[PDB]
């Protein structure tokens, strides 16, 4: 099966998901003095006031926590999107070490983790229909540093206890996404692709500059999740991202002068 290991991590994943070589792969490097500020981006507006969250679940990857997509509550719209779209879960990519755990870098720098939120384009139904168009999906991306505490992430870290090992889930109501954002919303944008096979070219992806902080507590409690599932032998979840790929034909643009 995929994975992070040496026999099944990124540089294997080709075989099975040829896709994986393809022209729109995920992550990318930004660099940021060849970004292009582009005026023609409208203001981008994320509406999480009604979000509706019901489970977080580790899938052996990561934890998801999962939202109830079944009309226009938690929406993405502006920016450079066509349309709306509906948020269904989010997830966290994170190191082994401070220093590493991020999927973008920013002038080759890589964040402690990187949050993304994914949404799917409302105009196709559903987000397996989606993930069939070019445009399907937005995945909104936020950087992790290590420094003061983020109040709003202590009810994930807390929970994480009770979904240590793969396929576990449990309830998870009345989670607000709303305090996991920055206070900027600057971004780069570009065309790319799912992170995790099946890696499908589906995303639009917005990547905030301004990091959130975590504190080290808070990052240490995700790397004690688990890969593997309950009364198997413990291989600790770390180390769950993808190294930057090809640019190919790609612009990445900012939405900041
Ligand atoms: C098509 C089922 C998998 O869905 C996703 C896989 C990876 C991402 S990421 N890491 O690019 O945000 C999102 C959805
Ligand atoms: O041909 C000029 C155009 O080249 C494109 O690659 C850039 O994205 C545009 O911003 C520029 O205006
Ligand atoms: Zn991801």
């Amino acid at each position: 099966h995929w994975g992070y290991g040496k026999h099944n991590g990124p540089e294997h994943w080709h075989k099975d998901f040829p896709i994986a070589k393809g022209e729109r792969q995920s992550p990318v490097d930004i660099d940021t003095h060849t970004a292009k500020y582009d005026p023609s981006l409208k203001p981008l507006s994320v509406s999480y006031d009604q979000a509706t969250s019901l489970r977080i679940l580790n899938n052996g990857h990561a934890f998801n926590v999962e939202f109830d997509d079944s009309q226009d509550k938690a929406v993405l719209k502006g920016g450079p999107l066509d349309g709306t779209y509906r948020l269904i879960q989010f997830h966290f990519h994170w190191g082994s070490l401070d220093g590493q755990g991020s999927e973008h870098t920013v002038d080759k720098k890589k964040y402690a983790a990187e949050l993304h939120l994914v949404h799917w384009n409302t105009k196709y139904g559903d987000f397996g229909k989606a993930v069939q168009q070019p445009d399907g999906l937005a995945v909104l991306g936020i950087f992790l540093k290590v420094g003061s505490a983020k109040p709003g992430l202590q009810k994930v870290v807390d929970v994480l206890d009770s979904i240590k090992t793969k396929g576990k889930s449990a309830d998870f109501t009345n989670f607000d996404p709303r305090g996991l954002l920055p206070e900027s919303l600057d971004y780069w944008t570009y065309p790319g692709s799912l992170t995790t096979p099946p890696l499908l070219e589906c995303v639009t992806w917005i990547v905030l500059k301004e990091p959130i902080s975590v504190s080290s507590e808070q990052v240490l409690k995700f790397r004690k999740l688990n890969f593997n599932g309950e009364g198997e032998p413990e291989e600790l979840m770390v180390d769950n991202w993808r190294p930057a790929q090809p640019l190919k034909n790609r612009q990445i643009k900012a939405s900041f002068k």
